[PDB]
């Protein structure tokens, strides 16, 4: 039994060190999305209130984690406050997320309607709501789920703490049964799986888009080689018909779809010979503009995706950070018999959720290069 | 690729933050052989000697590590003492480990000529000649084992360095043949190997012995059934013949022995009845005295067997935590055409053997009382 201020010494600096990290990071993303016109959108407001999270768990739930940790006499809703606010902002983070994710999905499947649903002055809005609710989830313990009713007295006594006082401990003001089932299955895995949900739907309108593109591009090659082998004026007549429904689908394109009536009038005529060498044209005007605008929609998607898969990496390191920590809680809650949960590894896990804080500016950094490249700016500045 | 200062600032804070621990720590341990008489022995002089290397870790080979990483200009030779300085310290630290465990098999092998041979300032004589010696296997690159004489000109030309000067990068100043063969294999791995072999005869040792007092106690138990159900004076005679040999081997004793030797008398008398007689009164004199010292002796043993457990347990982690990087200079040598060896992974090494630095005082605390107890008070005071 080493002195507790040996082990805990290591946990404090540890904690420390991703409380420095968390701040200069964080503090670096709402640097560049201030700095940044072309960081300024809609789904990067919702990054700065994620960011901004991250900085108070730097600037308060760390310190408020080192001070729990050591039992100080509090009275017991002061207590209950300093335990209970890295839960608003673990809330508010998956707000964030989650409105990440359906702002992505907004764009990917209705991006006509984008900029008229989607507006600066209503996510502000939306992310106050998320804040307010963020602080009710959160804070719910202080609003009478609590175990300030039942003190531990011996406890208390034995710190000689003063009447009215606790020894502050998380595990014995916060409930078990609220952070198992209303905080970790109903405000975390439920918005963490509706995430998945949305991250699927995403991919896969991106991957039919992309499918709907090519099948486009290649009825249009293939109608084009079956009036090439036509012999009658009703078959190119048919693939005429087959391509013009095409062209107006995938809608330069006035020159296409006026050179098909061309070539649908001469095959009307009975024309089978001038038909086809009017539909030969067409071949010109797909080199010239179609395949122009077939790559360059082609590339808007491999970007909208590259964009859906880095704010899905997001959300995954926020679960892969924050499950440890609740499953333990699973087990402590389910299996009141289980001789399981050492305290160093409640340590471990505890410092894993803190981690979170201190990943996000390196993921924008690595895959966005927007950001990359104002973080190079603000340095050297 | 983003900004190098970013994953650099983690590295960093990391070596950092165990650099405060190895300060710390081993101020402490310090300190407590400093003001603890009974903590102050030839054993703990070689721990002190562990703790003022990990100290220097902290307080040096840690800053020189973050500094070497930019690969700043430098004149190669001065370049090659903040690369190599660490080495000094390794080099040390395997010095001071394998003295504790040739003082730990002294004082289990032959612990009757332990004091006269073991003397506290031959122990500081000792531990000069190590760090002399640890300079020399550290510095042996300075001395030309180097790669200065082959600059990275393309390298010093990038980052603008002046003329003698090179970009100080580890891998370019300091050879992987002496990295491996003369630091790794000669002066780490061998001595290892020495400090595993001396462990398993200190335990053998110990092993040996306790058996050897429960040979004796059995012996002792054994015959005195077999003089009770003798019917002849010379089966009494023979059994106390060789409890007689049995009793000064395990050399109240000149009770025993004088017990031995009057009923022996009467066996030579022919006095069969008489013998056993005397001889029952043994028993009173085993459970008064022969007992007592057999159990005390078996205690010491066992604290001895405690200890050295304790030293080889330090020893054991001085292994674990410095094999990887070892490892990882194994396959970048041995395989030039291995695709191995990420940058990420390298760092992850590198602060896996500064961690070795914070350590030993917990294991100190952990396993000695005296220690423990000590470290209680200073933190009091
Ligand atoms: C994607 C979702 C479903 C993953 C979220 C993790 C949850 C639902 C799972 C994963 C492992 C599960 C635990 C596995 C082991 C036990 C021990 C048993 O004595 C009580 C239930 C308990 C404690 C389970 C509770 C629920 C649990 C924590
Ligand atoms: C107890 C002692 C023997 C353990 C010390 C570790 C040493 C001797 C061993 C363990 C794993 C070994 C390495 C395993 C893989 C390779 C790849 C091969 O292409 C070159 C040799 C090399 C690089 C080996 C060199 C020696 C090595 C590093
Ligand atoms: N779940 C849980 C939990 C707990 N069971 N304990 C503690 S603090 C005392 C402690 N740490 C290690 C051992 N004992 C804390 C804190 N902060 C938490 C917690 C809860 C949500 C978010 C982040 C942390
Ligand atoms: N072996 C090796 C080694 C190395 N290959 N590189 C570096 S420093 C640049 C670096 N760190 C990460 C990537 N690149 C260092 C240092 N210090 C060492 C080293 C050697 C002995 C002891 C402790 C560390
Ligand atoms: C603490 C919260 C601070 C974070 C909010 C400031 C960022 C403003 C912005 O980038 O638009
Ligand atoms: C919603 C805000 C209601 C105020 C809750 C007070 C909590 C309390 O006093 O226990
Ligand atoms: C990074 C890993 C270090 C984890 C820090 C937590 C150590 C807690 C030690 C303890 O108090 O039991
Ligand atoms: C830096 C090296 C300092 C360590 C040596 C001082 C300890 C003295 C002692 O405890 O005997
Ligand atoms: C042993 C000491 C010898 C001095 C070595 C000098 C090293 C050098 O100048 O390269
Ligand atoms: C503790 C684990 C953290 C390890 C610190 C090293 C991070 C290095 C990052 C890098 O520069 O690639
Ligand atoms: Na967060
Ligand atoms: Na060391």
């Amino acid at each position: 039994g080493a002195p507790p201020i040996m082990g805990s010494s290591v946990y404090i600096t540890v904690e420390l060190a991703i409380a420095v990290l968390a701040i200069l990071g964080n503090v670096l993303v709402c640097w560049a999305v201030w700095l940044n016109s072309n960081l300024q959108n809609v789904t990067n407001y919702f990054v700065v209130s994620l960011a901004a999270a991250d900085i108070l768990v730097g600037v308060l739930a760390i310190p408020f984690a080192i001070t729990i940790s050591t039992g100080f006499c509090a009275a017991c809703h002061g207590c209950l406050f300093i335990a209970c606010f890295v839960l608003v902002l673990a809330q508010s983070s998956i707000f964030s997320l989650l409105a990440i994710a359906i702002d992505r999905y907004i764009a990917i499947a209705i991006p006509l309607r984008y900029n008229g649903l989607v507006t600066g002055t209503r996510a502000a809005g939306i992310i106050a709501i998320c804040w307010v609710l963020s602080f009710a989830i959160g804070l719910t313990p202080m609003l009478g789920w609590n175990n300030c009713g039942q003190p531990k007295e011996g406890k208390a006594h034995s710190q000689g703490c003063g009447e009215g006082q606790v020894a502050c401990l998380f595990e014995d003001v916060v409930p078990m049964n609220y952070m198992v089932y209303f905080n970790f299955f109903a405000c975390v895995l439920v918005p963490l799986l509706l995430m998945l949900g949305v991250y699927l739907r995403i991919f896969a309108a991106a991957r039919r888009q992309l499918a709907d593109l090519e099948d486009n591009w290649e009825t249009l090659n293939d109608n084009l080689k079956v009036i090439e082998k036509a012999d009658n004026a009703a078959q190119v007549k048919d693939a005429l018909t087959k391509m013009r429904a095409a062209a107006l689908d995938a809608q330069g394109f006035d020159i296409l779809v006026g050179q098909i009536d061309d070539a649908l009038k001469l095959a009307n005529e009975g024309k089978v010979k001038e038909a086809q060498a009017a539909a030969e044209q067409l071949k010109t005007t797909r080199n010239a503009y179609i395949q122009k605008y077939l790559e360059r929609a082609r590339s808007t998607l491999q970007k909208e995706v590259h964009a859906a898969k880095s704010a899905a990496i997001i959300a995954g390191l926020f679960a892969l950070c924050w499950l440890p920590l609740h499953i333990i809680n699973c087990f402590t809650f389910f299996c009141p018999d289980c001789s399981h949960a050492p305290l160093w590894l409640m340590y471990l896990a505890i410092v894993l959720a803190h981690t979170n804080s201190v990943v996000n500016p390196f993921i924008y950094a690595y895959r966005i290069r927007e950001f990359r490249q104002t973080f190079r700016k603000i340095i050297r500045s």
